[PDB]
């Protein structure tokens, strides 16, 4: 596989929709799709405490990609922003083979299809940050990569990764037995790591299609993706990124600005 160097295309923001309203999409700013807001998910970050009845504090199916051990105290909110961190925790505090910490969100909500969407600015340091979605349950498996990427390691500054999974699926949903994935990397013209950028997903029957700052960049037909999941909002180690730690780069701030949610009228 080709997706550690291969860039498909270039994404051209210059015609890339303004900012007209927080009421729908940046891609649909004029909600010609019928959509409406999702207001038990949604989550505009206000206040200083997480809503532990929007969701979870950590992810309690996954304790994290050795290095790195997800805890709940890694996550705050500040400036209208969920804000997450990377520690490393005195040595034996973590697990066996786990040396530091970050954070992990997991929505209480199912979804199936709808838009999605999340304002973030990437954590200038070797982990991998993530606005994602997944569901494990019954012998079904699959998962959208929205947002998984790494800017914070230098070498990765001008790629956008995108990705989307089977790891089982029963006779009649599929019928997969061996992981399936389907990655692709596009060129950005800035460094992401610099500022906030918009994530969107919009998730039917018929396609995924993933928007970057209300720009499409990549559509899928769906062949697969049809079981409710989860949204997760993360930090993690991946070295396939070369996120790994990095004493010496780890004072970073992973910045969620909100996450939205919608669905057809
Ligand atoms: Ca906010």
């Amino acid at each position: 596989s080709s997706h550690h160097h291969h860039h498909h295309g270039s994404i051209d923001f210059s015609n890339a929709p303004k900012r007209l309203n927080n009421k729908y999409p940046l891609s649909d700013q004029k909600n010609e799709g019928g959509w409406v807001l999702n207001k038990k998910a949604s989550d505009e970050f206000k206040g200083k405490k997480l809503n532990e009845e929007r969701w979870f504090p950590n992810n309690p199916k996954w304790k994290g990609r050795q290095p790195t051990f997800f805890a709940k105290e890694n996550t705050t909110f500040e400036d209208g922003c969920c804000v997450m961190r990377t520690y490393k925790p005195e040595a034996g505090s973590l697990p066996e083979g786990y040396t530091h910490t970050a954070g992990f969100l997991v929505s209480k909500e199912l979804f199936l299809y709808g838009y999605f969407e999340a304002r973030l600015r990437p954590n200038d340091s070797p982990w991998v940050f993530g606005f994602w979605m997944s569901n494990n349950e019954r012998n079904w498996w699959t998962e959208i990569d929205i947002c998984e990427n790494c800017p914070g390691n230098p070498a990765n500054r001008h790629d956008l990764n995108s990705n989307v999974h089977v790891f089982k699926a029963p006779a009649d949903k599929g019928d997969i037995k061996k992981h399936i994935n389907f990655p692709a990397k596009y060129y950005i013209p800035f460094e992401l790591q610099k500022d906030f950028h918009v994530w969107g997903l919009d998730w039917s029957k018929e396609y995924i299609r993933l928007y970057i700052d209300g720009v499409l960049y990549r559509e899928i037909e769906n062949k697969y993706w049809h079981q409710p999941l989860r949204i997760n909002l993360n930090n993690e180690s991946n070295k396939w990124f070369g996120a790994l730690p990095d004493d010496n780069n780890m004072d970073s701030e992973y910045l969620i600005d909100y996450v939205r949610v919608w669905y057809k009228k």
